[PDB]
């Protein structure tokens, strides 16, 4: 219909200390916040910081507010108030948080301060009826979409750490919920730093129709100063100050030698300089536990602790079976926490790491190695943070920590009250340019971009629901709500095409066009000639040591440089070692740049791979063996100079048809046009006029500008990513989810309960009657192959018992991966049936039968924490089932998966 949102954000004038706008409708007039008529709905015990004041006002307003603070701020601050209001007033509240072990916390916090608690989270159901429901907001999509009441009351959802919508994978929920959420209800976001904090408001403004303020402020109220480890040092460089200035000349030392027991030494400074308590965050489980044992050999704790230690550890594992308290963690656990020296890694047995969690709170544990999620997880921040690593595997490739990353494990540091000051320290292992260091220290915070991706539990539920249709979430969506820039994109459209008129009086008749045409053509058909010249099988015998060859990037020139060397590395791409002219600060990186105009530069080794190479030159000249001096290197450039200097042409070139190899493919066709063109230039007469280079450019200004309005055109139509829904769409009408008018179908209807996991594949074998006349032993394995997602594990051998059920899991996945083929989808056959993981399959089963989880545990390689949670997820999947059962009234089905759930349901997991 071509109706765009129409919200206008108006300034709010500020205190000190916070950014305050007001999101609003166009049509809406701004009218000040009405103050204090109620004397107060919470009293906190601190002094309100200026930003906590602004936003609570607009908690008594009834007004959304949506609010970004740094992490040791006081933004609960705003939550608890807005709890307050709504027990006052009785109207229910929710709260909403990203991760499960944030809200196991958040009710206790809440409950002790509350009392009128409940907590909803997939593990367990505590006062599933309250005035304040922590859920998690993965149970508020489920309840939204269930037609359930317990929305009915609530006027104030709190979505805590809103900065999570910006996975891919859980940004839906978050999106999906707010969308479902009624226009009533009044939202208030706690956000840590974002760049694009307004648009969020004018999406709960368009979307629901009421004002989200934002309210931002950048107060950390324990400054930060950050440390860089060079290493081989004896000691820490200060990188960055508590003011945030960046000292590039230490930086630079710091890096200065780089080029030429490390931690035990830096936990060991931290220790006897008072700087503890130190997190230490390693990026591997291997990494992490490991280190620990490092500092056994130190002791860092007094002998009443080690006493406290000992009645908090036996406090929390008394609830374990007495051959549960033998398990080989329980027992090695404890000898660590005693030095004062403790592990947080998913590796780690549930209660355990929620001992160190307390230990760490109390004071127990001085020095913590964890993994980088412990840093998702709530609150456990210490005086000094220090990073084993400065990369981060990303799987496909070793990369840096993203500045996002650091700043929230840094963050970690700065005690509010305990410490005066807070201090961050990065052990640094492969050279860093300034400009890399810059961004990851000091680095702005990542924006908060939407990640939508269409999943069959959004499409079936959204038929399900009458009002509501599928495409209604796609248009509210906040990727559909960059609809704000579309009318930027015009506006660039309109003014670039008058700007274009404007050129065209100065510009000259179209003779001058006919010649850039033939101009331009020759230098694409001379790019054509290179593009055999690069080919392997020619260049490479040529690309000897020694030769002048010209090396350029896209849109850099490094010009004539001297090879070096010729090799194979990393269709297989060669890469050949030219010394090439580079910016004396490319010798600083770790990406080499051409020197610029200004300095002359200096020489340098720059790996080239051969597709980069422009020219190959008939000229080799010598290179000096130990080109590691600056004197030997600069040389060079005086000898590719003299062949310059010696030929006024240019450095001659080595014809490609004769000279450079057998052209048995037709480079003579792009050669014979090539000629011509020339001729048909020079002989047009617009060549070599006076005054013809001012004559000239203004031509290619016309084009390139054509360029940018017919580009702009391009990309204003709508409707992104309704190809997705539709081919979706075909796939459950296909298999028999929905009717063709998409009306879902009891098939469906099954699938919206099972959304833990794949609903596509489970209601087919349901349907096709995998799971009956399998023994309740066998389903619980099949279903866990479901929620197994890990890597670096080798299958158990299976017996025709659990083999024969997972070969035909395979079958009914193959089906839906040929019907998504049809149907125009991505998927590719062999990722989606090895999605599903048999890895942890007889470690099911075993446990199903009643062996104790160390007979588990040395079934597989896998950690104790990867089988702890594909068992709870287990257990879920098993609820889901049982009640999907019930619509199509399989009797045994019920019975079995509902056995299968107590089977499972014992000892310590679950604990
Ligand atoms: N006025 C205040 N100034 C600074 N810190 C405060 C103040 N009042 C409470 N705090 C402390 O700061 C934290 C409150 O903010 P926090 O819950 O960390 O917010 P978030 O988790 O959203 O970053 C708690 O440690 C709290 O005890
Ligand atoms: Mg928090």
């Amino acid at each position: 219909a071509d109706l765009m949102p129409r919200v206008k954000v108006q300034s709010v004038e500020t205190v000190e200390g916070c950014t305050h706008e007001v999101a609003l409708p166009a049509e809406e007039d701004y009218l000040p916040l009405k103050p204090r008529v109620g004397k107060a709905a919470k009293e906190y015990p601190f002094i309100l910081d200026a930003f906590q004041r602004e936003a609570i006002q607009c908690v008594d307003n009834n007004q959304s507010v949506l609010v970004s603070a740094h992490t040791s701020a006081g933004k609960t601050v705003c939550a608890e108030y807005a709890i307050a209001l709504a027990l006052r007033e009785k109207q229910r509240v929710i709260f909403t948080s990203p991760i499960k072990a944030l809200s196991n916390q958040k009710y206790r916090e809440m409950y002790e301060e509350f009392q009128d608690v409940g907590l909803m989270t997939g593990d367990v159901t505590i006062n599933p009826t309250a005035s304040c429901l922590v859920m998690t907001t993965e149970i508020l999509r489920s309840m939204l979409y269930r037609g359930s009441e317990v929305m009915r009351e609530v006027a104030w959802v709190i979505f805590d750490e809103i900065h999570y919508m910006r996975d891919s994978e859980r940004g839906v929920v978050w999106e999906e919920t707010i969308i479902l959420l009624p226009d009533n209800v009044h939202y208030v976001f706690l956000s840590a730093t974002i760049p694009n904090a307004r648009q969020f408001a004018e999406w709960i403004c368009h979307l629901h129709k009421q004002p989200c303020h934002v309210i931002y402020t950048d107060y950390r109220p324990t400054p930060l100063q950050h440390y860089i480890f060079p290493a081989g040092g004896d000691g820490l460089h200060l990188v960055v100050d508590e003011n945030g200035d960046f000292r590039e000349d230490n930086f630079n030392t710091a890096m200065q030698v780089l080029r030429d027991s490390n931690v035990f030494k830096i936990v060991k400074m931290i220790m006897e300089r008072n700087f503890q308590p130190v997190i230490i965050f390693s990026f591997s489980k291997k990494d992490c536990e490991a280190y620990a044992l490092q500092m056994t050999k130190l002791d860092f704790n007094t002998d009443e602790e080690k006493k406290m230690v000992e009645e908090v550890f036996s406090n929390a594992i008394d609830c374990l079976s007495d051959e549960d308290k033998k398990l080989p963690q329980v027992e090695h656990v404890l000898p660590l926490l005693k030095r004062g020296i403790g592990i947080h890694h998913g590796g780690l047995l549930p209660i355990l790491k929620e001992t160190i969690e307390i230990l760490f709170s109390e004071g127990l544990i001085k020095a913590l190695f964890a993994t980088e999620t412990f840093a998702m997880g709530i609150n456990m921040p210490a005086r000094t943070v220090l990073f084993t690593n400065a990369r981060k595997f990303d799987g496909k490739d070793f990369r840096w920590i993203s500045s996002g990353e650091y700043i929230q494990m840094s963050g970690r540091a700065g005690r509010r009250g305990m410490d005066d000051r807070g201090i961050v320290i990065l052990m640094v292992d492969e050279k860093m340019s300034p400009t890399i260091g810059k961004q990851l220290l000091k680095g702005s915070a990542d924006p908060l971009n939407s990640a939508f991706h269409l999943t069959y539990n959004m499409v079936l539920n959204l038929l399900r629901v009458e009002e509501i249709n599928p495409e209604y979430m796609l248009e509210k969506s906040f990727y559909q709500f960059q609809h704000y820039r579309a009318i930027p994109g015009v506006v660039e459209k309109v003014k670039n095409s008058e700007e274009q008129y404007n050129k065209i009086v100065i510009p000259n008749e179209e003779s001058v066009v006919i010649y850039y045409k033939i101009r331009q053509q020759l230098a694409k058909l001379g790019k054509e000639i290179e593009e055999y010249i690069h080919k392997p099988k020619y260049c490479l015998p040529f690309l000897q040591p020694g030769r002048l060859v010209k090396v350029k990037n896209e849109g850099d020139d490094f010009g004539w440089g001297v090879v070096v060397n010729f090799s194979k590395k990393s269709d297989p791409l060669y890469v050949v070692e030219v010394l090439l002219r580079c910016s004396k600060e490319s010798l600083k990186n770790s990406a080499a740049k051409p020197a610029k105009p200004d300095e002359k530069g200096e020489m340098q080794v720059v790996p080239v791979l051969v597709h980069l190479l422009s020219a190959i030159s008939s000229v080799r000249l010598y290179i000096p063996k130990d080109l590691r001096p600056v004197d030997n290197r600069q040389s060079v450039l005086k000898s590719i100079q003299e062949v310059q200097k010696r030929f006024p042409d240019g450095i001659p070139l080595l014809d490609p048809i004769d000279d450079m190899g057998i052209q048995d493919q037709g480079l003579k066709k792009v050669i014979q046009k090539v000629e011509a063109f020339e001729h048909r230039m020079y002989s047009h007469p617009l060549h070599n006029d006076p005054n013809l280079e001012t004559v000239y450019t203004l031509c290619e200004k016309k084009a390139q500008i054509a360029i940018d309005i017919k580009s702009a055109k391009r990309e204003l139509k709508t409707v992104l990513q309704m190809d997705e829904l539709k081919c979706r769409k075909r796939v459950l009408r296909r298999l028999g989810f929905a009717t063709s008018s998409d009306v879902i179908e009891m098939k469906g209807r099954v699938a919206c309960e099972i959304s833990s996991a794949d609903e596509l594949l489970l209601t087919e074998m349901m349907f096709n009657g995998l799971f009956n006349d399998l023994s309740a032993e066998q389903a619980t394995a099949l279903l866990s192959c479901f929620v197994f997602q890990e890597n670096s594990s080798e299958m158990p051998k299976l017996t025709e018992q659990l083999a024969g059920p997972l070969r035909q899991m395979q079958e009914c996945a193959k089906r839906i991966a040929k019907v998504s083929a049809e149907a125009k989808l991505e998927i590719d056959e062999e990722t989606y049936l090895s999605s599903f993981k048999p890895h942890l399959m007889d470690v099911v089963y075993t446990w199903a039968t009643g062996a104790t989880f160390a007979h588990i545990c040395k079934m597989t390689d896998v950690f104790e924490g990867s089988i702890i949670r594909c068992m709870r997820r287990l257990e879920e999947l098993l609820r889901q089932m049982c009640q999907a059962a019930k619509a199509i009234g399989n009797t045994e089905l019920e019975n079995k998966f509902a056995e299968g759930i107590t089977k499972i349901k014992r000892d310590i997991v679950f604990a």
